[PDB]
């Protein structure tokens, strides 16, 4: 009923979807590829198949068409891998592949019988009698345009004899160098005539990629009876034109114009959409003007063109394509419900506090090392309801735990954060995780030997109070130590704290203790005023900030690390970097400890003692980062540092710079 319909535009398939309308209205092709018998064949690696499933649904759906299984059917399935190939190319991967499956049925033979022609390149000695001729099969013709007007003159070039000259003698055999000819002549031109136009060339000096915008005219009736070297009567050849595609503007969209009936009604297939157009939108709109502008051509022969367009009906498609296909789309239909099912749910990751226990980094815990107890839940669930399904899956009263969603923070710091179940617990669990996709949430509960006694979790005052994480620095094993949380008035004053502290340390009372706001990775800033409530005392107070205490004694000194303030540096800046000799391909490298901080003749040095060798025996060379392998050389006046060169590695990716020897 509705027309024609179109292709979707998918990614970079660019002018597949041009070129795919163009051969399903070359109807006498279309009829032999339903005969193809694909019925034992793979479902997304068969290209005959894939093709059958395109045209099946140009000529039955009402949706736009995808190709999503023929792209990989080809292989060509990246942004660029079409970008490589030029669309000729990509006719003969899809013709070829047609005409060998086709061999061994009643359809054998079609793809030469539509596209093949017969050419000479021959060559002519002046002064002596030699020949050298060779017969050519073409499934297509190139046409130059730069210079040109239209396709007549093309033509003219195309079959241009070249003269052979002093300085470009031709050597014929026995007789030597001499003077000749060397010409071009079509014996045959087929049913479908293919002339791509050189719109664009990969030609260096002016571009690698470039396109030729000049303008070039090629005419709705194409006469070719003068270029043959035989004509016959009631077989003129006169061509009538039936498709033309065109491109526009890097890149650039693409789109095609077709009269699928020969008949001069022409219809705009610009992917998606399909609408009908003059011929002058077709034809005389796409000549060049310097935009959008013409590439290639098809034309079909005056008299062919009633076979070559045979009138196609459902019946001519075999029940064994009909009915597996239509599984397929059963198939898809599936596929498509499990999809919007999955879409529908959630996960939430539950931490508790035994994971942040040992933890020796900054922050809760590793997030490449936590375990998680994991939960599917409807994103449009409600909290109430989450917290009965937890409670009843971790063995818990719903009134000895709390919740605390890990909130990443501006600073690139994660960390847990206040939810008020009281005021949110009847919102949707997607919108109180703001699309987290997962959703990661700490987990307090009572402490497991006071749950059997009466014990629940004390009252939170989410204005008033606030819950802190404490962590006791050892300067002497330098070593950090989950030291749990706590709840606390923000009213507080640091001194108050104290005891507490020190307790779970285990500490004497009224031992002397150094105290850190752990803010942010290298940054540990020591709380200089006790006196002061928290609220003051610490910088943007907020539960799930973090306090790092340590005994404050002479003995710190001695260490390497007096302070968790060097602790947290002295974590920040120690990186190990795997080393890569350039020289040996496929080497995995050897790693080295390293200060970020480093300069160049520090990293050299380093590295020269692992080596046993002199530094000024090295060369280094930079990174190219998300693309593997070594870059430019580095120069040992380098200003900057390891950290400046490691910048272009992704954090959870490992480093490595590549060297050789001298």
């Amino acid at each position: 009923h509705t027309g024609y319909v179109g292709l979707k535009n998918q990614g970079a398939t660019c002018y597949m979807n041009s070129l795919l309308q163009t051969l399903f209205f070359t109807n006498q092709l279309r009829k032999a590829v339903y005969m193809m018998p694909t019925e034992g064949d793979d479902s997304s690696k068969s290209v005959p198949l894939a093709l059958q499933r395109v045209f099946y649904e140009l000529q039955h759906s009402d949706k736009p068409v995808g190709t999503k299984k023929l792209t990989k059917s080809f292989g060509w399935e990246t942004l660029d891998s079409f970008m490589q190939h030029d669309v000729q190319e990509l006719c003969r991967v899809l013709l070829d592949n047609v005409e060998n499956k086709m061999k061994g049925t009643c359809v054998e033979g079609t793809i030469p019988k539509l596209f093949r022609g017969k050419m000479v390149s021959y060559i002519q000695c002046k002064e002596v009698d030699y020949r050298s001729d060779r017969r050519e099969d073409y499934y297509d013709i190139q046409l130059s345009i730069k210079g040109k007007k239209n396709i007549f003159e093309s033509f003219v070039d195309y079959v241009a004899v070249e003269q052979l000259d002093g300085d470009n003698k031709y050597d014929a055999g026995e007789h030597g160098l001499q003077e000749a000819e060397k010409g071009v002549k079509f014996l045959t031109l087929p049913p479908v005539l293919h002339l791509q136009l050189m719109r664009f060339m990969y030609d260096p000096q002016t571009d690698q990629n470039i396109k030729i915008n000049d303008r070039f005219e090629f005419p709705e009736q194409l006469p070719l009876d003068e270029f043959l070297q035989k004509t016959d009567p009631k077989d003129p050849a006169n061509y009538i034109l039936h498709a033309v595609l065109v491109h526009s503007g890097h890149g650039g969209h693409y789109v095609v114009y077709l009269n699928p009936k020969g008949d001069g009604k022409w219809c705009k297939f610009d992917d998606d959409v399909v609408s009908r157009c003059t011929k002058e939108e077709a034809i005389e709109h796409n000549y060049g003007g310097h935009c959008t502008n013409a590439y290639m051509l098809v034309y079909i022969r005056e008299s062919k063109l009633s076979e070559v367009l045979q009138a196609v009906t459902d019946h001519d498609i075999p029940q064994q394509l009909v009915e597996r296909l239509q599984e397929e789309k059963r198939i898809e239909a599936q596929k498509r419900k499990e999809r919007q099912e999955a879409h529908l749910y959630m996960q939430v990751q539950i931490v508790a506090e035994d994971q942040f226990c040992g933890h020796q980094g900054n922050d809760m815990y590793d997030e490449e090392k936590v375990k998680y107890t994991v939960f599917k839940v409807l994103k449009n669930s409600s909290l109430a309801e989450f917290v009965q399904s937890l409670s009843q899956t971790m063995g818990f009263p719903q009134d000895q735990i709390r919740l605390w969603p890990m909130q990443a923070r501006s600073n690139g710091t994660k960390r847990p954060a206040m939810l008020d179940n009281e005021a949110d617990g009847n919102k949707t669990m997607i919108e109180l995780s703001d699309n987290e996709n997962p959703w990661t949430i700490f987990l307090e509960t009572v402490d497991p030997e006071l749950a059997a006694s009466g014990a629940t979790l004390p009252k939170f005052d989410k204005d008033h109070d606030v819950m802190l994480f404490l962590k006791m620095y050892d300067p002497k094993t330098r070593s950090l130590n989950y030291c749990g949380h706590i709840y606390t008035p923000i009213s507080c004053k640091i001194r108050d704290l104290l005891p507490v502290m020190c307790d779970r340390a285990g500490f004497i009372q009224d031992t002397s203790l150094i105290l850190y706001e752990e803010v942010k990775p290298n940054l540990t800033e020591r709380i200089q005023d006790y006196d002061v409530s928290l609220d003051k005392a610490l910088d943007e107070l907020m539960d799930g900030d973090i306090i790092v205490f340590q005994k404050d004694d002479p003995e710190n000194d001695n260490s390497e690390l007096p302070t968790a303030k060097e602790y947290f540096r002295d974590l920040y800046h120690r990186v190990d970097v795997i080393f890569c000799d350039k020289t040996i391909p496929n080497d995995p490298g050897f790693v080295v400890t390293l200060s970020n901080r480093m300069n160049y003749f520090q990293v050299a040095k380093t590295v020269a003692q692992r080596l046993n060798t002199d530094p000024m025996l090295l060369q280094f060379f930079k990174s190219q980062g998300y693309r593997d392998g070594p870059g430019n050389p580095l120069r040992h006046n380098y200003e900057g540092t390891l950290r400046d060169l490691l910048q272009f590695f992704k954090p959870r990716q490992p480093k490595k710079l590549y060297y050789q020897q001298l």
